[PDB]
This record gives C-alpha cells, structure tokens and sequence, in this order.
C-alpha cells in the first residue's frame, strides 16, 4: 500500500481514536505523540485504513493553505454541515456557487462597511454593563456574558431595526445555541469520518428562514449586511434566493459567535490573572490614553498592544483546532507528496506548540512574535484564510477596551481556565469562568 513518496504512518483502529474523542481527551497530545514518534511534522493517521494527512511542520503551511480548491477541495469535508446552513448554500452550494457566497459575505464584512461599527458596540457593551454590572462589585460568568455582548455588538452593527425587532439578539442566539447542540465532536467525528448524515437543527433553520422571508418581503414592498446580501449578483446575472441569502446570515452569525466569543473570554481570564499584572498594566498604558468614545481608528490601528494580546489568546487556545481539505490531486508537502484521495489537514492547536515556532507554547506571552513565518494560523491563511477576522478584532478589542476602562476583573479559581475539548469551537471550560467584577473607583 506504500508509494516512494508518501509520510510515515500511524495506523489507529476507529474503536480507539473513536474512543479517544468521545472521552474528549485532549487532541494535542495525541498529534504530539504522532509527530514524535514518527519523526516528522508531516505524517498521516491511517484510521480505518482512512487516510488523514496531517500537515503539523509549520515550515509547510503554505502547501495547504495556496492551492486552489480544484486542488485542495474544502467542500467534501465540510458537507456535514450542510444542514446547518442548508442544502445548496456554502460547502453544499455547487461549482461556483460556494466560492461566489463566500465572497458575498466577504464583501460584507470589509473597513468600508465598519463606519460606526465601533461606537455601536460601545453603546451595547455599555448597556450590558449596566443592566447586568449594576453593583461596585457583583459574581458572573464571564464565558456567558462575552457571548452575550458578542451576539448583541455583532447584531447590532451588522443589521437593521426591522430584524432586531423580529429577531431580538436572545432570540437569534438560542437558535444559534440548538444547531450546535448536534456538532459536538463526540457525535459528529464518526458520521464525519464515515460518509453519514449529522446525528433538531434543521428545525431551527426552517424558524429563521420563516422569520427572514417575512422580514424580506416587508422590505421589498416598503444597507445593513441582510440588504447586502440581497443586493449580491452572481456571475450568471441571477441573485441569490430566500434560502441561500437566510443560510449565508446563519453562516455569519454562527461563524462569528462561538469564535469571538471564546477569543474575548481568553484574552480577559489571562488579562485579569494575579500573574499577567505586567500584561495588564501595559494593556492600561495603551487604552488610558482614549476618550470616553472610540472611534474606528483608535481600535484597528492605534491598539497594537491589545492586538497582540488577543493574537495571542488565538495562539495559545485557538478555537479552531484543526482545518480539512480533499486532496483532488497529489500535492507536495516537504519532502513528501500526498495523494490523491486523502484527507489533508493543518491544525492550528499542533503547529502552535512547536517548539521552534513557538518557544515555551504554554506560556500566554503577548510579546511573543512566530519564530517560523506564518507559523500562526488562528484565522488560517491563502485562499481561505478568514474573512471576518477585521470584523472579529474590531470587535473584541472595542469590548477588552471598554470592558477594561471601567471595571476591574479577579478570577474566582487559581488557575486560568482549562479548554474544554468537548465541543466543535474550543473554549475555557464554562463552570470555570467565575469572575468577580469590581466596578473602578
Ligand atoms: C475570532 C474569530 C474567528 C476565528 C478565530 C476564525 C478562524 C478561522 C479559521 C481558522 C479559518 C480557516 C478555514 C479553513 O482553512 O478551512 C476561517 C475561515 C473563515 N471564516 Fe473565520 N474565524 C473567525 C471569525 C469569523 C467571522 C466573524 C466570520 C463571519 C462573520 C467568519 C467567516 C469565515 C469564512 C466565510 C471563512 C472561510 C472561507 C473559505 O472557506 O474560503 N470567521 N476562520
Ligand atoms: O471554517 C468554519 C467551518 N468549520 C471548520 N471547523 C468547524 N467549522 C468555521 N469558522 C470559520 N470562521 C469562524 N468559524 C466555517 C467556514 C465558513 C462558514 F460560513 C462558517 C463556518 F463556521
């Protein structure tokens, strides 16, 4: 079964890596285990004789991450999700109708549209604090309130008053919250692996997508990202329908929430920890500087500081642990080649705890820089390298810095928090994000 070019191999029963990841035990060391064992950053796992590439030399990235998906395809291994955002609508919407709707939803999502993004999210970090921060000094969790300032900001910017009167901020996120109720990599990792249907969350799209087309014809019969999206075109003349322009809003919200979320909580539990008072301080050195309002300027181009700080939360903990694509066509990685039929990923987990890369990779150290170019890969990178991480820095920096200015944060355990590899997107373990606020003098 060998060719003169391919990896090292580490065969794996499915019962045995089936049980590794239903028992949530952390992937690094599993990956780490590989790399060593087989003496090279690019190895495969041949799971039932499945072969799974995986590109773990940061030296390499760029041999997953430029070719063209007529090479390296992400539609195949991403159709699970298909239900999630419907049946003709990204990874499921046929040649080239997947890359046209990523574009559109780009398009969406560039500095010309953030106008007044910043003050808007100002003013709903700041109605939350007050509805919710209220004392000198109250107990919360703070995972749950980011993900709420995060679905209420990200609505707030990115739609108009009819929809957030029919579809409140709470509201869009408990039907976000039941879609993932059924991507837990418990469940999804053998159907994934398998060709099978995702083991309930078409019902919450079918919600939604009733909801949108009433919405939709209102407008009709009468510039937000909704109008946008409606406005979109298509090579052939022809725009998008009621269910590829409501399954592209479901792809935004849902890519944006769980990540965003994750990377604001990460950046506050390391900020606010007794040991990170150097970090802190510097992060004040930076933002006391700022008046009472931010404007689009002060927070993407004048906070480096905060920037590298969640950059650096990304790195440590990066919420997307691992990236796919169908090999359509060998490909050459290092010294190897990967043929035709595999599975080919690049994990940001394993490349950012290289050693060389990333020296000490435990160690959140905001001043850190990559000590291998484009060893970092929190957003990706090449032709799918994300396109709502302006949007997803704007907005979690605007909130570090506003979150920061009035209030001060102690973590109510000893340790910063443990990521929970139970679920899809990778966070800090919810039951440990206790936090203690303290209302600055
Ligand atoms: C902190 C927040 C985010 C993180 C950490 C993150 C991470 C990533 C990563 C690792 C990829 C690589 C995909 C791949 O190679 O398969 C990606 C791509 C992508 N992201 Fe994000 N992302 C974030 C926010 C967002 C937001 C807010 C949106 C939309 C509103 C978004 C939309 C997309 C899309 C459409 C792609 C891939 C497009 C393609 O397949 O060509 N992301 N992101
Ligand atoms: O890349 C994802 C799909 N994915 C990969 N592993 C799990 N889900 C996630 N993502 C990208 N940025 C933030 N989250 C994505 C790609 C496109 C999309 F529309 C949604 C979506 F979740």
């Amino acid at each position: 079964t060998t060719r003169p070019t391919d990896p090292p191999v580490y065969p794996v029963t499915v019962p045995f890596l089936g049980h590794i990841v239903q028992f949530g035990k952390n992937p690094l060391e599993f990956m780490q285990r590989c790399k060593r064992d087989l003496k090279s950053g690019v190895f495969t796992i041949s799971i039932g004789g499945q072969r799974v590439t995986i590109v773990g030399d940061p030296h390499e990235h760029s041999r997953f991450f430029s070719p063209r998906n007529e090479i390296l395809s992400p539609r195949e291994v991403y159709t699970i999700m298909t239900p999630v955002f419907g049946e003709g609508v990204a990874y499921a919407a046929p040649y080239p109708r997947m890359r046209e709707q990523l574009n559109f939803l780009a398009e969406e999502l560039t500095i010309a549209k953030f106008q007044n993004f910043v003050p808007a999210i100002q003013h709903e970090v700041r109605k939350f604090m007050a509805e919710n921060w209220k004392e000198d000094e109250g107990v919360i969790n703070l995972l749950e309130d980011c993900g709420a300032m995060i679905i209420n900001t990200a609505c707030q910017c990115l739609f108009g008053e009819d929809l957030r009167k029919r579809l409140n901020a709470r509201h869009f996120a408990q039907l976000l919250s039941k879609m993932e109720s059924s991507l837990i990599p418990a469940a999804v990792f053998m159907p994934w692996l398998l060709r099978l249907p995702l083991p309930r969350c078409r019902e919450a799209r079918a919600e939604l997508q009733k909801i949108l087309g009433e919405i939709i014809v209102a407008r009709e019969k009468e510039s937000d990202l909704l109008g946008g999206l409606l406005k979109a075109v298509y090579r052939d003349g022809t725009r998008m329908s009621l269910h590829e322009v409501c399954g592209m809003i479901v792809a935004a919200m849902f890519a944006g929430q769980h990540t965003s979320t994750i990377t604001t909580s990460w950046s506050m539990l390391h900020l606010m920890h007794p040991k990170n008072k150097k970090w802190l301080d510097k992060l004040h050195k930076e933002i006391d500087e700022f008046p009472a309002q931010l404007n689009y300027d002060n927070v993407m181009d004048e906070m480096p500081f905060a920037e590298r700080c969640v950059r650096e939360s990304i790195r440590r903990d990066p919420p997307l642990l691992m990236v796919m694509r169908m090999v359509k066509a060998e490909v050459k990685v290092g010294s190897y080649v990967v043929p035709k039929g595999d599975i080919i990923a690049c994990s940001p987990l394993l490349s950012h705890h290289d050693e060389e890369a990333f020296p000490n990779p435990r160690l959140w150290d905001p001043e850190r820089d990559e000590k291998v170019d484009g060893a970092f890969i929190g957003f990706g990178a090449g032709v799918h390298k994300c396109i709502g991480q302006k949007f997803a820095l704007l907005q979690v920096k605007t909130i570090l810095a506003t979150a920061f200015r009035e209030y001060d944060f102690q973590l109510l355990r000893d340790e910063v928090p443990d990521p929970d590899y139970h679920t899809m997107v990778v966070g800090p373990t919810l039951n440990q994000c206790l936090v203690k606020y303290t209302r600055k003098k």
